DNA sequence: CTGTTGCTGC
DNA sequence: TAGCAGCAACAG
């Protein structure tokens, strides 16, 4: 009863799905019947109707389960159609010879559900060889819908727990691929894909590929201003919406709400730049319903197929839907949108663009850089207007034309952040994807990973892995596993200091080195013509003139190998490094074999060469206690009794083994934690152990096909970009002359590119997604000790013949001398130029001597069987710079450098890449980022290093007079600003209970005085101040919120007494609260990091005098 | 000395 | 629902 019941409320909701798509335009399409022969070459007689797939849902139809897709279509302003397909999964029999007794008990078990049943066949790559065309014999079941195939999960479920834990029931191994969504699976087995073009016809959906552009789809924008009280948030209960800016495909709307906004707005312009026109219609309304009223008809009258916002998922939509609901207003009924299971605003008709979501997975910003402005900034390189929150409520009153122009800013910086970054993206990665747009922006970048590796494992016959499952405890020598990894990138910080091109550094050049560097010349030489300009030595007409150049270099550097000369400081980074390696030595879960399933194999003889062996480092992280007092640990437990879970059981008490084993291990770690503390006053010991794991070349590729084909149509594009940059500067300069469609298909195959960049550099995370199939521990392993040899190979040839100054994973920074032989040209006789860095291609033939796969194994005859073994490998060096300068930071510690943290300037004086420091992250001392944003530029000052860091010297000595004069000579606004800490808590403040930090104590005192709304949300930025005046108290105790200092002064006053501990407290100046010694010493570490202690590494004495060496240092410098 | 956590690395 | 290595503040 409750099964039917649930079939009729979702064909309802799909009738209303239906109404509400068809007042959008989106008519239930179904082409015309055709009994002609099918051939998709003649589409053009093919009947019904072409169209481009702009948004696809599951639906239930009058139910039997369907998916619509929504075709903005060629031509037409958008219709619907409808395929219909049976969902299904599969059952594995553990005996192949009786699958029809099982067939005969399922067809009886589940007669109450099942549509059809199918004997079917597909490749497993766990099937002992399934190499030799072996295939798994699986029953496939089909239902009618998706909830009956739930029903059927349910029913088998119990029967795969007996025979695991405890006839043709025990001959039921497993139910497979039943995990699968819906719409995906009728996208994948269908191959319909949002972005890609489609004839809609009755035999199914046909790709067209006459059309690579995407149709123009109508394009809606917005943002909302709402009231708010003082120091507060919004709260959608009480506060009103004042505002609504929004954009429709370039032209402007403001609606206002007249209750709220003081004058009548009239019609303006906000045009940032001449690439970004804005003209905006003003729509003042009475009050806030008609406010909301004029909104959702102007959405019905432009029927926008893309609504996009800012953050908008969980601040725009939720307060406009509920002040909707207290207006009575049903906002699914009157526009199509509703809250999905994650909260999250969808409709049928259109997507919702939240730009949000690409700027936080996609945009490679740091979360310090993820705020509107921000974005603007550094995306569409101006700055949008910027108003105080604490001023918009006020100024709707006082200066609402101010109000108007801040709230249209935001309307056309998310418009443009749209158009120009995220819709070219989303619909280039829908092309290849089986997901809608908007699961395509919302889902990680691992789903999407798994979802491409589902359509290549479908396309191939093989059978879909099972999701993983974690063990809830593992052990290690009897010792209980707290965590297990293994070893990832290896990062080295080797100098620091400040290196400039115009400075001189010493070289000590190993002789040695250039010996091995000249005679490997000849063959590195050959290398750079045959394998990374993919030409033959014969074509090349100066061959021996630049082998000459280079011997003539590298002998004058073996002759005088102690140098004191101008720097080259260069970048040195492997081309999609762990991608490479993973192509190269033909890396895949599908291989990694244990010696079982090697001898098992009949391709497994004498001579066999198919066995690659590679080693990875594991790393445990187990607790001290061994196996003997991990079971004294359950005995004693077992003995104890605990609370039912389950509130709908009337037992109120169960025994240990009555818990579920994750409890169970639950309740056994707790105990182990106090046992371990106890008796070995410790509690992680952490081990790393090299492993050696076999990689199959003999076994079905498709993971590696699906990488190397996803690698090349990746540099088909970066090609096809270059011949397209070519053809937007080879003709004519009138701009409108129907070749601004040639310019978006330029940014279309750059995003093409960009897509698959991130696709490959996933594919290389995904696998060590927990939790997601296909993942392979090992494997990863296997990629990170395999780079962390090529880089320390590298490195160890860059320390012989120059200075390598950091090394992070992929990258090395280093410092050559200027005489080493750099860039040349190979001449064709053709006149064609080929491209040599030798510092890049001498790394690159010890890449392809020490790393290269003599064993690869490609099938070149599949219906024989018959490989074929090569030597694969794809792992190069490219070269960026050389530069102008380069500025390494030092640690405060003996001996010790600073990892991922660097400056690096470029020749025309500009910033090239600052990594790390405080300056680029979200929150931190604000005063910390000022001081870095002055000082390294200015290392770019003076003749000499003394000279340099003397300049940089005065910018130390202006801010430290700053926090000397205790910040009198600072504006009391520019006080607050400069001394304020923000951080920000990634969960609620109840989440964080027993702990410690500034921004708990912040968010704590921040709920005491303002109210508990403050603190009920995630993500809640503390910003801070750190109290003191001729006294001290703990740190993390004296976090104050800066926003007490403009409470009202009673407040104030109340509040400061209670978190000084200062009852007759009466001066409430910021400048008598702050902790100067504190900030003195955040500085100062700042400046020995950054200017004195590298200062003193280069042998240069305290340009910082007023900043004292730590003792180890003034100790050093004795002689 | 370790261990926790935020935001970065690359 | 991608991974590991690292800086550094603050507690113990
Ligand atoms: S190494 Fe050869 S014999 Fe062993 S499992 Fe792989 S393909 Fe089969």
């Amino acid at each position: 009863s409750n099964n039917y019941a649930l079939s009729a409320q979702q064909l309802l909701n799909a009738s209303k799905i239906d109404d509400i798509d068809s007042m959008m335009g989106f008519e239930r399409y179904v082409p015309p019947q055709y009994n002609g022969r099918f051939d998709a070459k003649d589409i053009d007689q093919i009947p019904g109707r072409v169209g481009w797939l702009t948004n696809m849902h599951a639906t239930l139809v009058s139910g039997i389960s369907g998916v619509d897709f929504y075709f903005l279509d060629e031509e037409g302003g958008s219709f619907k159609s409808t395929v219909v397909y049976d969902p299904y999964f599969f059952i594995a029999c553990n005996d192949e010879s009786r699958v029809n007794d099982v067939e005969e008990l399922v067809k009886k078990y589940l007669e109450s559900c099942l549509k059809s049943l199918q004997i079917i066949r597909k490749e497993d790559l766990t099937m002992d060889n399934h190499l030799l065309g072996l295939q798994k014999t699986l029953i496939k079941l089909s239902f009618v819908n998706s909830n009956q195939l739930f029903e059927a999960r349910k029913l088998l479920r119990p029967i795969l727990q007996d025979n695991a834990n405890n006839d043709a029931k025990h001959l039921i191994e497993d139910i497979r691929e039943y995990d699968v969504p819906y719409h995906v699976r009728v996208s994948i087995d269908k191959d319909i894909r949002v972005g890609k073009w489609y004839k809609v016809t009755q035999q199914g959906f046909i790709e067209d590929t006459r059309k690579i552009a995407f149709a123009d789809p109508v394009v809606m924008a917005f943002d909302i201003e709402t009231t708010k009280p003082p120091l507060k948030f919004p709260d959608s209960a009480v506060d009103q919406i004042m505002m609504i800016s929004y954009m429709i495909d370039g032209e402007g709307f403001l609606i206002t709400n007249r209750e709220i906004i003081s004058e009548d707005i009239e019609d303006f312009e906000y045009t940032p730049k001449p690439e970004y026109p804005g003209f905006f219609t003003i729509f003042n309304e009475n009050d806030e319903v008609a406010l909301l009223q004029r909104f959702f008809e102007h959405i019905r009258d432009v029927r926008p197929t893309v609504i996009s916002t800012f953050n908008g998922d969980f601040f725009d939509w939720p307060f406009i839907h509920n002040r909707s609901k207290i207006h009575g207003l049903d906002m699914f009924d009157e526009i199509g949108f509703a809250p999905d299971a994650e909260g999250e605003y969808k409709s049928s008709y259109c997507s919702h663009m939240d730009c949000f979501r690409w700027v936080k997975r996609d945009s490679y910003l740091p979360q310090g850089s993820q705020g509107l402005k921000a974005v603007t900034q550094s995306k569409l390189g101006y700055n949008p207007i910027e108003l105080d929150p604490e001023l918009m409520t006020p100024y709707a009153f006082e200066k609402p034309q101010h109000l108007s122009e801040y709230s249209v800013s935001d309307a056309v910086a998310t418009y443009y952040l749209y158009m120009k970054y995220v819709h070219p993206f989303i619909f280039s990665l829908c092309t290849i994807i089986p997901l809608n747009p908007d699961e395509t922006l919302r889902k990680g970048t691992g789903t999407l990973c798994e979802m491409l590796l589902m359509v290549q494992a479908y396309q191939h016959n093989i059978l879909l892995p099972n999701k993983h499952t974690d063990p809830i405890e593992r052990f290690y020598d009897g010792h209980l596993l707290e965590s297990e990894t293994y070893v990832g990138g290896h990062v080295e910080s080797l100098e620091a200091g400040v290196f400039r091109s115009d400075l001189k550094n010493e070289f000590k050049i190993d002789p040695s080195a250039i010996d091995e560097l000249l005679q490997e010349l000849p063959e590195a030489l050959k290398f750079s013509v045959e394998v990374e300009n993919k030409s033959s030595v014969d074509k090349v007409t100066n061959f021996e003139e630049i082998k000459n150049q280079i011997t003539q270099k590298l002998l004058e550097l073996k002759e005088n190998n102690i140098r004191n000369e101008l720097p080259l400081i260069y970048h040195v980074d492997v081309a999609s490094m762990y991608p490479n390696i993973m192509t190269t030595n033909r890396l895949q879960p599908d291989s990694i074999k244990a010696e079982r399933d090697c001898a098992s194999c009949d391709f497994n003889r004498p001579g066999k060469t198919c066995a690659r062996k590679l080693k990875w480092a594991w790393r445990g992280e187990f607790f001290p206690s061994k196996m003997d007092e991990y079971n004294m640990i359950k005995r004693a437990l077992q003995n104890e009794t605990f609370p039912n879970k389950n509130k709908f059981s009337k037992k109120k008490v169960l025994t240990f083994d009555e818990l579920s084993y994750a409890d169970q291990v639950i309740h056994i770690k707790k105990r182990l934690t106090e046992y371990s503390r106890k008796v070995y006053h410790r509690v992680k010991v952490s081990e790393i152990v090299e492993r050696e794991a076999i990689v199959c070349q003999r076994e079905n590729p498709f993971y590696v096909d699906t990488v190397k084909s996803f690698r090349d149509r990746r540099y088909e594009f970066k090609g096809l970009a270059k011949t397209w940059k070519g053809n937007l500067s080879k003709i004519d300069p009138s701009d409108k002359h129907a070749r601004d469609e040639a310019k978006k298909m330029i940014v279309l195959y750059d995003s093409l590119q960009l897509a698959h960049k991130v696709i490959l550099n996933s594919f290389y995370g995904y696998v060590m997604r927990k939790g997601s199939r296909w993942y392979s521990m090992e494997m990863a392993g296997i990629t990170c000790l395999t780079g962390a040899t090529i880089i320390q190979m590298a490195r160890a040839l860059v320390e012989r013949v120059g200075r390598p100054l950091e090394l992070d994973t992929d990258g090395i920074w280093c410092i050559l001398p200027k005489s080493f032989p750099e860039t040349y040209f190979f001449t064709l006789e053709n006149g064609k130029k080929l491209y040599l860095s030798y510092p890049c291609s001498m790394l690159n033939y010890r890449v392809h001597q020490k790393f290269t796969n003599h064993q690869y194994q490609e099938l070149k005859d599949p219906l024989n069987y018959i490989y074929e073994t090569h030597s694969e490998n794809t792992i190069f060096f490219e070269v960026d710079g050389p530069y102008k300068a380069m500025i390494l930071p030092s640690s405060k510690e003996e001996g010790k450098g600073i990892k991922k943290r660097y400056a690096v300037f470029n020749e025309d004086g500009s910033l090239a890449e600052l990594k790390g420091f405080e300056l680029k992250r979200r929150g931190e001392l604000q005063l910390i980022k000022n001081f870095q944003s002055d000082i390294f530029k200015v290392f770019l000052e003076g003749d000499t290093l003394e000279g340099c860091y003397s300049a940089v010297a005065s910018v130390c000595n202006r801010w430290l007079d700053v926090l000397d004069s205790h910040g009198l000579m600072l504006e009391d606004e520019d006080l607050v600003s400069l001394i304020c800490e923000n951080r920000s808590m990634s969960k609620t403040l109840k989440e964080y209970e027993g702990q410690k930090s500034t921004s708990i104590t912040t968010a704590r005192r921040l709920g005491d005085f303002l109210g508990e709304d403050m603190v009920k949300d995630k993500g809640l930025q503390c910003k801070y101040i750190i109290s003191s005046k001729p006294f001290n108290a703990p740190v993390t105790e004296r976090a104050i919120p800066v926003a007490i200092f403009s409470a009202d002064i009673p407040i104030k006053r109340s509040f400061l007494r209670r978190w000084t501990l200062d009852p007759s407290l009466e001066d409430l100046d910021i400048r008598t609260i702050i902790d100067w010694g504190y900030y003195r010493e955040r500085l100062g570490s700042a400046i020995q990091k950054i200017i004195t202690i590298p200062a003193a590494l280069q042998g240069v004495s305290n340009p910082v005098p007023r900043v004292e060496h730590p003792d180890w240092l003034k100790r050093k410098i004795a002689t």
